């Protein structure tokens, strides 16, 4: 039996940020992921997804602003496994880089996967490791509805699996996935349909994000269904697929797409030996410092039921291995104001309170709301001119920005900047203070009146 | 004669932004243009400069990195007579709008050249008008170079006025605008060559800026000549033109664009009746308070010979009718930690102090720098990888960050929300304390060690 001093179970976004950084402080790591490196982001998450996204800008860089800027095109052909190949490649070159940086902090990593024998002991592979510390890093899985002809349908792992341009596809759900996938297909040219259970996707963003995001959808694509709530599923005789809502419509395509959730993946690996608390929906439950309610037991990222993001489990990670193994015993992750930006078409970027929080947290009387509606310089000269929207949603009479929103060409870049600020205190004089760089959407921003 | 509370002569940037702001105090106003409302920056600068640097992304798009994204393209056509005809739509679209702007502030708008008579009056087309407040933001235009065969060049408003795509072009000139110029011509496809006197465009720019950029143009084009100083150009037989350099190099091509620098349009207005001071170049000089030595004479932006910027000349247009007119006697513009970004391939923003400026005024020791270099996710999966390196420059033990500089595809978007947190005195941890937004490159700026 072996033992270490800090074994992390996953090797994914958390786990392998928390282990490196153990192993800095010249911790005796270990590190057992059962099948990439990399976690959900790097193999089926934010990395291939970005690939699409940018595949998908070229795809409108041709077909729809192009001819606009004078570019009489014709593609040819596009070739689907060659953009797979190439993202596939990239995939396999961050493999290796992490590769060589736990090799060179010189942790164990096993490939297999951990199940608990006791709260400080696991066996993999046959093998029994022990550790005075352990980190449950182990994320999530797509979710999959119990609806008859389910199982015709893909996720979004399946989405990284195909290996051919689907012609025709539904995509089922209302968050930031399900947008995401549907505007990269749209984007791309699959005839796409978006089917929502409500009157939109990211339904609790700000409306002002939220009305615009319909615009552009119910201009360029993807087909957005609302009120939409699947029913069945049937395979016709030639192959095709027929989506039946409880509405009574029904869309037929090659290809369905499910992204109506994620679960954790804390089921499987004998959890209930540790102790650990979970709460009803299986996700571990943990305080401020991503303790477990067993000694010597922490858990971060996706399988704790919060911000999914990889940053957050980065952080967490991070900051769990400088309060147990660099002696800071409050080190902890400030979750608040954690910054996101959607891939949608257009991006779109958000922190804090939206304008109905903030109004219902501090009452009217204390929210000042300033609003910018742009056309993208991008698309002005075309005959597919994009909005760009944004607000700031101020708290108070030195009206301090609780709120950031933002959606439209360059949102994805835009936003990160804007979250210093906002950690920092940033009120509407601040911004005022500063002056644009033009031309720049960003600059609106900073313009407000 | 007409008199006015306030006469702007100039209907740019400045003199735009200043009008119709003492407008809107109730002040009567006067606008004097003799070109085209929106000056420099709408006619033959930043909006048409941008239309332009968008073409030359799509056309990267569609040569460069779409193949390695599955995209096996024909341009049939590339219809440069399109694209400047919608460039120049747009344009129109907005003189419109300001036009529209000025009418609703009740704000006369006089098409003609304004000349002094005296202190308080001008002539225009014949007719005297006085003013108790005027504004003389009058801007600048391209210098030339007096060595022979100069008149075979054209200059900046020439690049404007091209009708056909060029074939072969010499670009001449060390600043953004030449490095501007010669990005998009070597995007689009013409054979650009780009002409410096010293060691590199942009010179004074961070090194990491300076030397990435050098890097880029090395392996994409534009081709770069250093100690370069122009001698003569000769004009061939067959039409073309040869610049012949004072080392002996000489180049021949179609079209020569000379980006050397500007000048002020101080010298045809009959300035010397006001008793107005300029400096040797004929810059207006300024106070703090845009205030020139005559009373009721006032000047902003470019003919001032400070920080040539739109976003300036408009704020402190602003800020000059908010002193004047709105009761605010100390009302004016910080022009410190301006941000910049060039438009280059790939872009740069810079804030604040480079690292050689740093070191120089406040000491080695009180000198931290932080640095990243990575590779463009846009880029990876290509066979045209490009780099995007980013620098933070902090002084003292609290690490307060003097300068901000990146260099890379997004950095256009990225900069003005860390503007915002620099204006605010930002230090190293208040960007460690800011979770990261993945995948960007906006996040490496939060994530340095
Ligand atoms: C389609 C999609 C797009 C996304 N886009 C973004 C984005 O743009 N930006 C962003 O910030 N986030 C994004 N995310 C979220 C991000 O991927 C996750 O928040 C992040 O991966 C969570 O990290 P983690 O360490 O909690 O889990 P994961 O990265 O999922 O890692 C868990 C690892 O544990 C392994 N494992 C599980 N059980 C065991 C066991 N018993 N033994 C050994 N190994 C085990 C798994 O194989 C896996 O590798 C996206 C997610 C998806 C699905
Ligand atoms: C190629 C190029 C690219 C640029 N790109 C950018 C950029 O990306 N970002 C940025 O911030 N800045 C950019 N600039 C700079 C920007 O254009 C200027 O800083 C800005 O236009 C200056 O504003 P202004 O009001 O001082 O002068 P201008 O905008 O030049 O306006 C001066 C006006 O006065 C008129 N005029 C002059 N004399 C008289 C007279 N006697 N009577 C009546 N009218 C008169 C002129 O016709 C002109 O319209 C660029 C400039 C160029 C040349
Ligand atoms: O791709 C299959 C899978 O099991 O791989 C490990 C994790 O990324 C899971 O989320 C994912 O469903
Ligand atoms: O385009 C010609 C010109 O005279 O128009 C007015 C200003 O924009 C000048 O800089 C410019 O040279
Ligand atoms: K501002
Ligand atoms: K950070």
């Amino acid at each position: 039996t072996k033992h270490y001093d800090y074994l992390a179970i996953g090797g994914g976004s958390g786990g392998i940020a928390s282990i490196n950084r153990a192993a800095m402080y010249g911790k005796k790591c270990a590190l057992i992921e059962a099948k990439q490196l990399g976690g959900t982001c790097v193999n089926v998450g934010c990395v291939p997804k970005k690939v699409m996204w940018h595949a998908a800008q070229i795809a409108e860089a041709i077909h729809l602003y192009g001819p606009d800027y004078g570019f009489d095109t014709t593609v040819n052909h596009f070739d689907w496994k060659k953009l797979i190949a190439n993202r596939t490649a990239y995939i396999d070159r961050i493999h290796q880089s992490y590769e060589r940086g736990l090799g060179n902090n010189k942790v164990d990593v096993i490939q297999g996967f951990a199940r608990f024998v006791d709260a400080h002991t696991v066996e993999v592979n046959g093998e029994t490791i022990t550790a005075d510390h352990i980190l449950i890093a182990t994320g999530g899985r797509p979710s999959h509805p119990d609806i008859p002809g389910a199982e015709y349908g893909i996720d979004s792992d399946g989405f990284f699996e195909l290996d051919e341009m689907p012609k025709r596809v539904a995509v089922v759900g209302a968050g930031y996935i399900a947008v995401e996938i549907a505007g990269v297909l749209n984007g791309l040219g699959t005839e796409t349909h978006l089917f929502v259970r409500k009157h939109a996707p990211l339904r609790t963003f700000d409306p002002l994000i939220v009305e615009t995001l319909l615009e552009v959808m119910n201009t360029e694509g993807p087909k957005l269904h609302t009120e939409s709530v699947p029913k069945a599923v049937i395979k016709n005789a030639d192959g095709s697929l027929t989506l039946q809502l409880e509405n009574g419509t029904e869309v037929t395509v090659d290809h369905l797409i499910w992204a109506i959730g994620r679960e954790p993946a804390t089921d499987n690996l004998n959890l209930s030996v540790t102790g650990v608390k979970t709460n009803d929906k299986g996700y571990i439950e943990v305080d401020k410092f991503q303790n477990t309610n067993v000694k010597g037991i922490y858990a971060v990222g996706d399988n704790t039921g919060v911000v999914e993001l990889t940053p957050v489990a980065v952080a967490a990670g991070r900051r769990l291995s400088e309060r147990l193994f660099n002696n800071k015993p409050d080190e902890h992750l400030d979750y608040s104001n954690i910054p996101t930006v959607v891939f949608s078409h257009p991006p779109i970027g958000t922190i804090g309170l939206t304008e109905p929080q903030a109004r219902e947290k501090f009452g009217d009387d204390q929210v000042k709301v300033y609003t910018s509606s742009f056309t993208a310089m991008y698309s002005a000269v075309t005959q597919h001119r994009q909005p760009c929207r944004m607000k700031l949603v101020c708290v108070g009479a030195e009206e301090k920005i609780v709120g950031i929103h933002g959606i439209g060409f360059g949102m994805d870049e835009i936003l990160q900047g804007f979250a210093v600020a906002m950690k920092m205190g940033a009120t509407k004089k601040d911004f005022d203070n500063t002056v644009a760089i033009h031309p720049t959407a960003a600059e609106e921003f900073v313009t407000m009146r």
